[PDB]
Order: C-alpha cells, then sequence, then structure tokens
C-alpha cells in the first residue's frame, strides 16, 4: 500500500533553524505531522552547515540531523533525509569553497565529488543505528545546478551526470539493502521535459532504489489548460506512468516524493479539491512507493525573497494550526489507506533513440502531443500508462506489464512548458 | 600618540567555523594568549551567512554568539573591534543565500540589500551597545574586493554608487559613535591605493569614518619585485600609512594598519621575526598610527583545504598553541614601541590629482611606480618623507597645518609590479 507523508518545513524558523534547533518546537512540528496519519517525514539539513570545508563535517551539525531524525521516530514517523541542500524554494545554499574564487562544478570536479561522497558516508553513518531512519535522497533536485537556466551553472555532460549519480549512489547502495534502508535520487522535472538537459529519465527511473517525481503545475500546467483541468488534477499521475516508461523494472516503485497545491496558479479554495483529486489520480497508479505533500508549515511572513505563494504551501498554518489542504491531506490518507490500483492495459508509445533516450520530451512536457494523448485517454477513463518505442516491439516486457493496446502519437513540441 | 597593539582574531582548532558551535573555553584560552602577548585590543569577524540567513531576519543566536565574544575579549582585558559584513576572509566568500544566484545582487546597489546592511549593522552595535569592552566597528574586511573586475561574481557600482554605500552605512551609527566613545570605520584591501579604476576612491578611506584602515600585504608584487626584505617591503606598512594621509581632509587624522603579516608566498619563514620587528619599527616612526594590528592570532588547522597556503603560516601562536617567532618578535615589538612618539615628517613627495583629488594615474604610486619608488628611496635616505597632493601643494593652509616644509616632485611613471 502507499506511503502517506509530509515535507518538512521547520515552523517558525524555516530552515534557518539549523543554527540552532528549538527542539521542543520541532517535537511538536513533528507530532502534529504524525497526527494527520502520515506515517514519514523527509527532511533537509542545509549544506553549508554541514560541511564548511571541503574536508571538515562538522559534527554539531551532524548531531542536529540525528536528533531530528530521533524525534521522528519518537513521533511514529520514518524519516527520510536528503543529504545535499543545496537547493531549497528557489535559494541556492552553496558552501564557500565551492563558491565564486572557488567556484567549482559538484557534477565534475574530483575534490568536491570526493566531498559529497564524504558528506553521504557520514550522513549515512550518524544514522545507521537508528530504527526510524528509513532511507536518504542524494538531495532536493539537485539536477537544477547543471541546466542551462541556472544563474552559476555546474557544467556537466551527460555521461558525467551518469558518474555522478553512480558514484555517490554506489557508496551505499549495498549498505541500504542489508539494513533495509532506500536509497534514491532527486530531478525536478527538467529531467522529463527539457530537451537537451543533462539528466535523463531513465537516470531517474533505472538509477536509485525507486523513481522520485516532484510535481509542481505551476510548470505551464495550471497555466495553460486550468488549475483544475484533468491536466493539472492528474499531472502527478502523469509523471508517475511517464517515469515507468524509463524503467527497466516492470514493477518499480515510483515516489511521488513533493506535491502541493501552489497559489500561484491554483485558487486557496480550490486547493482542498486539488489535493484530494490529484491523490486520488495518484491512488489508481499501480506501484507507487507513496505520497508526500510538500510541506508540513507556513513559512513566516516575516521571511523574504520567496516566491509569494511558497508562504502557503504549509499543511500548518503559522499559528499551528489545521489548514484546509491539511484537512483534505488527512482525508486522502484515510481514503487511500489501503487502496491497490489495477493494471494499467493500455500504453502510450514514448519514441526514443537507440539509447533508449526520447527523441523529444518536449512532446511529452505541458502541452506536447505526447502530454495531451495521455491527459486525453485519461480524461475518458481509458487509465493509460507509458511504454517506449523500444519496449513496444519487446512481448515479454509488454507480457510484463500487461500492456495490451498500444497508442501512437506523432512528436509535437509544447510552448507551454516553464 | 601612542600605537595601540593588537591581533585579528583567528580561533584556534576550528578557525571561523567555530562560529557554528563556538568551544567557549578554548576562545576563551584563546583571548587570554592574545592579552599575554601585550596586546591591548582584537578584531573579530563574525559571518554575514550565519547572521542574516534572510534579508529581514537577523538570527538572534548569532548576535548573542558575538556579545559573548565580545565579552570574553572584555574579561581577557581587550578592547575588541567587529567587522560587521563578512563577507570576504582569507580568499572565501560568505555571502547569504538571498544575494546569490536566483536572488544575485549588488551588496552596493541593490536597495532592499544595503537595507539590510543597515539593520545587520544596527544590530550588531545595539547588541554590543552596552559593553564596556566594545570598542568599535568596521563596515567589513575588505569589502571592496567584490566590486572589483577581478571578482568572479562581480557586485557592480561605480564610484559615486560606493561613496553613498559608505556614506549610508557610517551614517548609521556614527553620531551614536561619537556620544558613546566608539569608532566607526571601514576597510579595503590595497586596490583603493594601487587599481586605477577601481570605484573605491583614496579619499574614501582617508576622509570616510573615523580613522583610516590599510591592509599591508607585500605580496601585493612588493616583496617580488624589489626583494622580501628590501626596504620597500620593509617600510611597505609605514608607505601605505604615508601614502593615505595625502588624501585625507583632517592633517592628523589617525591611521590604522588594521591587518598586516608576513606571507610566507613571499617572505621567507626565517625572516619573518625580522620583518615583523622591521616592518613596525618603520610605522612606529610615522606619526599619528592609530595602532598595530597583526594578522593573525591563531594558525588554521592542516585539517582545512583549499586555503593559499600561506594563510595557515600566519599565525602567532602555532595550532598547538605554542607561541611561534613571529609571536615572540610582534610580543617584544609591542614592548619596543610602548612608548614610541614618531617626531613630524616635513619632507613631501607630490601626487598629481585631479580637481576632484583623485590620482591621475594610481599605477604610479602602487609598486613599480615612480611615486612608489620616490618614497621609498627618500625613506631609506633617512629622509622619513610624507605624502600630499597637488592640491594640497598649492594651498599654502594645508601645508602649514601640516607642516611641511620640502616638497619633492617626480615625473608620473606607471608601475607594472602589482
Amino acid at each position: 500500500h502507499m506511503k502517506f507523508g509530509v515535507n518538512y518545513t521547520p515552523s517558525g524558523e524555516w530552515f534557518y533553524t539549523w543554527l540552532n534547533p528549538k527542539w521542543e518546537v520541532i517535537r511538536r512540528d513533528l507530532a502534529q505531522i504524525a497526527e494527520l496519519g502520515a506515517d514519514h517525514v523527509r527532511i533537509f539539513p542545509l549544506w553549508t552547515l554541514l560541511q564548511p570545508n571541503r574536508t571538515w563535517i562538522n559534527p554539531k551539525a551532524l548531531a542536529d540531523v540525528r536528533r531530528m531524525v530521533e524525534l521522528g521516530g519518537e513521533a511514529g514517523l520514518d524519516v527520510y533525509v536528503d543529504v545535499i541542500q543545496g537547493h531549497l524554494s528557489s535559494f541556492d545554499f552553496v558552501p564557500s569553497w565551492l563558491v565564486s574564487w572557488h567556484e567549482g562544478s559538484m557534477f565534475t570536479d574530483q575534490s568536491a565529488i570526493e566531498a559529497q561522497s564524504a558528506l553521504t558516508e557520514a550522513i549515512y553513518g550518524t544514522l545507521s543505528d537508528m530504527k526510524a531512519f528509513a532511507g536518504l535522497t542524494l538531495g532536493n533536485e539537485c539536477n537544477q545546478f547543471t541546466d542551462a537556466t541556472h544563474p552559476r551553472r555546474m557544467p556537466a555532460n551527460a555521461e558525467q551526470i551518469g558518474e555522478w549519480l553512480d558514484t555517490l549512489i554506489g557508496l551505499v547502495a549495498k549498505r541500504c539493502r542489508r539494513d533495509g534502508r532506500l536509497i534514491a535520487h532527486s530531478e525536478n522535472d527538467a529531467i522529463w521535459y527539457a530537451d537537451g538537459h543533462a539528466f535523463l529519465p531513465r537516470y531517474a527511473s533505472c538509477k536509485g532504489d525507486v523513481t522520485t517525481v516532484h510535481s509542481w503545475v505551476f510548470n505551464g500546467t495550471g497555466q495553460h489548460y486550468g488549475p483544475m483541468s484533468c491536466e493539472s488534477l492528474g499531472h502527478a499521475a502523469w509523471l508517475v506512468e511517464l517515469s515507468k516508461a524509463f524503467a527497466a523494472d516492470p514493477h518499480r516503485p515510483v515516489w511521488v516524493q513533493a506535491i502541493g497545491a501552489p497559489g500561484n496558479v491554483i485558487d486557496s479554495a480550490d486547493a482542498p479539491e486539488f489535493c484530494r483529486r490529484s491523490i486520488d489520480a495518484i491512488a489508481d497508479c499501480p506501484d507507487v512507493f507513496g505520497v508526500t505533500w510538500w510541506c508540513s508549515h507556513r513559512i513566516p511572513s516575516a521571511f523574504s525573497d520567496f516566491p509569494f505563494f511558497e508562504h502557503q504551501l504549509g499543511l500548518f498554518d503559522v499559528d499551528g494550526t489545521l489548514t484546509d489542504v491539511g484537512k483534505a491531506f488527512r482525508d486522502a490518507i484515510a481514503t487511500h489507506r489501503d487502496t491497490v490500483a489495477p493494471p494499467r492495459t493500455t500504453a502510450i508509445v514514448i519514441p526514443v533513440d537507440e539509447q533508449g533516450d526520447p527523441l523529444m520530451r518536449a512532446a511529452q512536457a505541458p502541452g506536447g502531443s505526447l502530454f495531451e494523448a495521455w491527459a486525453n485517454l485519461n480524461r475518458q477513463g481509458e487509465r493509460p500508462c507509458v511504454i517506449t518505442s523500444l519496449d513496444a516491439g519487446n512481448p515479454a516486457k509488454l507480457a510484463n506489464r500487461g500492456i495490451v493496446r498500444l497508442e501512437r502519437v506523432e512528436l509535437v513540441a509544447g510552448h507551454a512548458y516553464n
């Protein structure tokens, strides 16, 4: 059955609380999350505090991560830790030894990679004795650093990205398997949607233990089709099913690791229903690892330079009370506690090259022919899945997935995306 | 008319990374060691990233840690000077997340950033204002390095905007400083004296704030072009003292040698004690010297990476806490010059300036330039030269106020050693 969790934004001080955590408030924060019926949280230490020198990891920062995990467990939550932030809510947190006079690419500078390796090992080893420590993600949407849009871009080609993922995941993959924990990585949706982007779809769907997707309908979907359109309400289920096309394993779990109802496209009055119906569509996709809502506690209004909608994403308001979206999410957990999605047997076909990479990612981005073909089949009640053209010509893969019907469409780029 | 003697305080063991979790018993021992030298003050350096992690939130714990370090300085018998904005330390930039990449801005021209720096200056002064040991503030360590074209993530500004930035931040506390008995200053690296085209102008250091600050580092081409133990190198700090007075409106304005060391990349380790003694000998023969503040107290531990190597040796106390040979020289220099009063300097070299009092050619007063060598040659000859501008040379009142009786002129010949 699906797991239900929340991305943990500390009340009152946000991630600025890591300098001097208020453990009694954090204990209360985590207790509130558990009261929703959530079974896990995802937490975010800051790279700048963890590793202020390339060869010195701050022991107090590690002990603070340990204490937050410990409090998560005492609240009855499994705790997932993102190692490298890196990036959170429009802000970059990059240690001084990788900035300006020391500027470097985290993806290709060998000394930086060895530092990220040491940090990954230090986080795992710090937490490894804890019953509540459930697994690690390399870091939140690290691919945003290498995208051509980034104003201080860290360069990398696709081969170097694959090596970066393999290096860091390979440090802990064996331990995670024998310990019963998970190792994953996380990209924003440029990996699915942006042609020329150095993170490739198959990286998300084949590397690490589960696929992560982050579903944000401010990516042009809500603006182009309407915030409460089938395209918008189904966007998270679309990412789940799209991602499986690029998976070698036919029942690999897909983790909707971040999803929210962004107020820059969805009116606040629609956000509870956006939450309920988005989770309804996700729950009708097989093999969903879980849904992790963004986020637990609203950002205090005294903090500046956030995009305004980021402040409202919290399930709990600044005074600690449960919002209407929080109620919807609580109710969605109860609704889908034991939901089992039936197999999906009609697949749309993604044309790919001989390496299994899309001929045109823009066609599966919002506004694209493949995006809309899936959305139309979904609106017609046909419950589509997604396959590549390579797999379409392999009956063993089709049989293992139960696919009996194939729908094909031409490649047409969308222009609604970002 | 007596010089103060102090040390720039680099915390033992953890360097400025100690601000994450200060080891107060070690810091107390650090400051007692500095006082044991006979030093009467320290200069301390909080980190901007920890003080102000959001544009509109200053972290109260970071403020309380600054207050506690000042308190321990006082308990050691030291006056404490605080640099507000780092900003820049020993090749590293510490710039908060809200002023980088997606949030990239210039601290010199972005009005909302200027208002944040104002709030931080006021918060630091106000936190420390009731403390007997708090002796004054500098806006920040060598902030001009952020606007130089050499900087790889330059914060733009023209010379007018730099003047406004200084006037704005200094103007916040200038009157309180005067009524309370404290000082306000600003600090630039030597590009202000040497770099043609630089938006910080010499008259800014010599007229704005209460005392002129200079940072004397003979790796700026002086040690290379003339030799590490040359007169040009041993006299370089006194040269900056006398050069700076040419651009001061106040004829007896104090000049603070706020940072000076014997950098191992140009000065042999065996020569550093004599470099310390004789540099201070030269400074002590310049009138109106506010004080000498050695860089730095405690050597950087070898476990920390990516520092220019010479930065590790600069400490008066070794990584094991024992007093180095330079520390002995500096201790002995304090005792030698406790009561040294420098006689007036009456022979002046003339700096040609435009109608605004700015050099016609800064390269001529940089290492290798005609004006640079004219002062050094007169000093080596025992002539104890001072420096005035061409505007001052044609003003009998200014000449009278400074006791200038003899003027030496040289044609402008640019240097290229800088």
